[PDB]
């Protein structure tokens, strides 16, 4: 299954990304908001265009890095630190 994480426990930069999503941007990267096709079936299987991805800034890097938020069509939020290898469900109540 997928673990749960409280929004308040995420890194500051992830919380910043959730806030920007809620504001509809403007986003820092051209690939912010592109469809995530869920090709490994790590998230619940849904129809085409259900999920979108957003970058979580990593200072540590010079590139975009590997840290992402994925949103679903009814406002579900997921955290991945490792370019979609691992996901946790984000509990916004939390």
């Amino acid at each position: 299954a997928l673990a749960d994480v409280c929004r308040t426990k995420l890194p500051s930069q992830a919380q910043d990304t959730l806030a920007l999503i809620a504001k509809n941007g403007p986003y820092p990267y051209n690939r912010d908001g592109v469809v995530f096709e869920n090709r490994e079936s790590r998230l619940p299987k849904k129809g085409n265009g259900y999920y979108h991805e957003f970058t979580v800034v990593t200072p540590g890097s010079n590139d975009r890095g590997t840290r992402r938020v994925v949103t679903g069509g009814y406002g579900e939020q997921y955290w991945s630190p490792d370019h979609y290898a691992t996901f946790q469900e984000i509990d916004p109540r939390c």
